[PDB]
């Protein structure tokens, strides 16, 4: 898809402005507003110049603009907008050299994609995430100096509009389902799409979900745990990877699952406390992970086993054979999560990493003489930080991350993991007041 | 003291009452009270017979009851009673060989002080703790399963009849300051005693300011940071050792400090992480040692330094020659907080542990890529439980501790930890909610 | 009724989604929701597959997925939902051998009809259950940890709308009464059809209460006894079997009665209690059966008696000739309950059971020196579970429950019968409080 349809569907839908947005390092959406008659043929060749130093993580002070270019492939209407606007995701670029910026999620993923193909592994990776979120009828937040309070308050007309409004910004959903047990807790799914596309459709979902939400005076939230017992918000995440339009995930080994596969899971099994800085970056998504129960917290895989992190679903047709990773939740930034992600895959298959044997097992209801003895997912965000600061040399491979993103990313999320860490929390006063 | 004064006294005062109190593993003060004719010649060989089921970590349900035996020495008038009552404390001993329970905190910190005369390294052990308290107007908290909350709302009167109660019940004061800085923050200094002397002084402290402040319709909590970026609450210790009425911590070398007192501080050093656990028990405690600022958190000594956690006060008498260990915090259990620190000083004494080098720095004040360098107190609850687990050599010389009472311990602590570990934080709304 | 018809109605009425229904153990009707461009003519013999861990008593967490294989003869629009819908029921299989599941009440209730079939005793069976409900204004309840509570606040205009719903939605309705004497209590009568279909539109019947209630501000609710002195909801099942479109409860016995109708009625006499584990499955349910007055309580048969559970309906018409038991309650499973009642019937007419003689008497107007003598049903939910354990043979006949399908459902109802016995009640608290 090309500028001209652009100014096509500018002229044709009588747009009024058009939206530019971009992703921060911190995963949420940033946009600029530009009126329509500013979009000229020229525009997509030199894009629009930006001030990156508001942003965290990205350009300081002294080093000054970036670019914007937008990716005329990724233009749809925004349904929410009572002036007719057009949106368009962007890239991030250096004003000088007109490359993707270091410190940019979206050029990261694309770097992440472009290395595969190099590589000479596969030719693609076919991506479906499963966010999870909650609807509320309210909630009312607070912190003070002298304490803090949350309080939250707890259909079948708001998730069928939102997929929907979703299949007008071009998703192709696939199933609406409540979740039987959590109060609040909704899912629609969707199609498999590459890496980059995929990560803008995740963009794209959460942005419906909470205008829709909005709409019909609720609160929508894509937090891994906002409510005690109750199951917590994942996003499980299917890959697969195709060279000339096959898999290289479907053979004859456990479950019809092919020896590159199996280097895949052992890839992924190794370095999964670095990808759980990336994939499980709040203080809140290790409140899901937590040692013991209903966890996807046993880094093993089974197709029988689901308290195995990783899951091997069985379709009758070779042509769907994909490995489901479960510990991912939805507050990770899907540019740098599932960037994450491949290159584990491939530094796993890469280095002939053998993942070991499948945990036909029930998980859990092991005894913890032998639930200590299993490799786990991180126990903290300290935890995980620190393994990724140790273990960079897997997302470097192909420059596709540079040790200066890494290092901002870590010191972003340093900065909430030490707020979340000094604030007094109500439950130590239940517990230690009197005491 | 004995019996027979304690009988002479009940006849004098007029006592209708006789309140029995000993301690759990968690620090809290437990009581049976008996009317005063119960209480005769014979009820001093016997104790009283009690359900050990309910106390947490101790006897389970199929091993029945302990002994009450009271510690005539103890005895003294509570004040706050309308019905003149006589307080004694008690010890908990095993029915059968009538000797000291193994779960008992009081009995543990008795044994470690026999343990110290036994291995004739000295006499006797001075301890003179600093405990400080938060005087507040009002508070509400509160976690049911849809949020959470707290909320603290904040003179020399309370203090000072404070103090009055607390020379009533047998405790020398010797100085009544508020703090200078932080809002609620008062604290009441006192004599130097003996361990298990000045354990039985803690839990008269805590009682006697709890009260008062209900009184005067206030709260007073011992919590180590129960408010954000104000100073925490904590309990400094200083250690002497006598030996036939001469300080083993008296010599030549830094500070007029002796070579039995450096190798105390290095057998401090060295276990502080499974001190930590005894000394710092709860996840409060660890948003008050929390990386960085204000924070008695590195491991080293210095007469010069405050960022130090081992401080070398300076007296102009060779007879008052102590070590300030700063990390501990008045939620700690007196017996056991008092027991680890003698222990890990007596086995630093027995291993010829050398601690090192003054740090005459200024700690926080380093760049952090030697803030990394020095050790430090454990980071979190769940880390300084693990290095008790794993270094409970120090602990168990001469008896003191039992590889079941510590296992016990571990996990009554851990079953505290895992509840604050999984419900949702206020903060964590703030932050990641619409993220 | 076949899919391509399915298809034409997906385009003439422009459906937007399809709702796959199912049936919980509970008798709670759970979906999920998918685009209606996802329906293709392969749909129809793959199903959708589908998580079965989060349904209670179905497959654990170590067993795997399920298959949603709609039935295209239930296809129906809703009409409650904004986006236009078309509702279908889907049947439970196991993703190998794509055969009923065991534990899926639909699956069963179409074994029993199998087995029917298969004995040769008769060609179809047809149901007519009476489930009454009630329509409140308002209510509110609750149970806390410090107390409990519930406060009920109680037209023609609700039930005519209602009955025009449900012949949107395929019942074929024959009239709308209002109970005389008890506030709220309303009962559509409908038209008698096979076990399966009827079962379907009891479902049918119980979500087009529901949510006409709410569209007038009511709150309608099928459960036994809702409020204190005021008759319960029951739901009176008539039964008639056929074989070649002839009764075979016509004949020339008491009340134009025949010799096989005899022995159906002996059947469900001898398994009353193992019956009433599956009709009355609530703890509620037996404040309705209680012993005494009103209860439909008497396990005999009478034409004229109406304290007797069964009675035998008076017709001009030999072509109208069933049997009516009135002990079941519209809280059941109608799937289950409806296969219990022919499994136990069936067991009458295979072992020549005979029920024993007409009731001609007035019950509860006997004196208990013979009220005691008459079989009752069971007196709580524990006693019937019980009985169910102990006389599981009948309901195994033909394999049509399996020993795991009764032992899980025994248990899921066992969880909720000890919820309920463990709370204190509030009548307690106005008998036993001074006591």
């Amino acid at each position: 898809m090309s500028a001209e349809h652009v100014l096509t569907m500018l002229n044709e839908h009588e747009v009024k402005f058009v939206d530019l947005r971009f992703t921060d390092t911190k995963g949420k959406e940033q946009h600029v507003t530009i009126p329509a008659h500013q979009v000229n043929a020229e525009f997509f060749e030199e894009g629009k110049m930006f001030d990156g130093s508001s942003i965290g993580g990205w350009k300081g002070i002294n080093e000054s603009d970036m670019v914007l270019m937008p990716d005329a492939s990724t233009a749809v209407i925004d349904p929410f907008f009572a002036d007719s606007t057009l949106i368009i995701r962007c890239d991030i670029l250096e004003p000088g050299t007109l490359q993707g910026y270091d410190r940019d999620p979206r050029s990261i993923a694309k770097r992440a994609e472009d290395y595969l193909r190099s590589t000479g592994i596969a030719d693609t990776v076919l991506f479906g995430p499963e966010p999870e979120f909650f609807l509320f009828d309210d909630i009312r937040f607070g912190s003070s100096i002298s304490g803090s309070h949350v309080a939250i308050d707890d259909a079948q007309d708001i998730r069928s509009e939102m997929c929907l409004v979703m299949e007008q910004m071009g998703l192709v959903v696939e199933a609406h389902h409540h979740e039987v047990a959590t109060a609040g807790q909704n899912e629609v799914a969707t199609r498999f799409n590459t890496m980059t596309k995929k990560a803008d459709e995740i963009q794209i979902y959460k942005y419906v979900v909470h205008n829709v939400a909005h709409r019909f005076g609720k609160t929508a939230t894509f937090m891994p745990k906002p409510m005690f017992g109750d199951n917590g918000s994942g996003m499980h995440c299917h890959m697969s990877l195709s060279k000339n339009g096959v898999n290289l995930f479907a053979g004859d080994k456990y479950a019809g699952l092919s020896e590159q596969a199996l280097y895949y899971i052992g890839g992924v099994i190794k370095h999964a406390k670095a990808i759980n800085a990336l994939a499980n970056p709040t203080t809140n998504s290790y409140k899901r992970l937590v040692p013991g129960y209903e966890a996807p917290v046993m880094l093993a895989y089974s197709a029988r086993n689901r308290s195995a992190s990783i899951r091997i679903p069985v379709v009758s047709s070779p042509k769907a054979r994909r490995i489901e990773v479960r510990f991912p939740d939805p507050a990770a930034n899907p540019y740098l999560c599932f960037a994450a992600l491949l290159m584990a895959g491939l530094d796993g298959i890469k280095n002939k990493i053998h993942p070991g044997e499948a945990m036909d097992k029930n998980l859990f209801d092991l005894p913890p003489e032998e639930a200590k003895e299993i490799p786990q997912v991180a126990g903290s965000l300290e935890e995980a930080l620190n393994e990724l600061d140790l273990d960079r040399e897997f997302l470097k491979a192909g420059g596709v991350f540079t040790d200066e993103a890494i290092d901002a990313y870590i010191a972003l999320r340093r900065e909430e993991d030490d707020r979340v860490r000094m604030t007094p929390h109500p439950v130590e006063f239940e517990l230690y007041y009197s005491v």
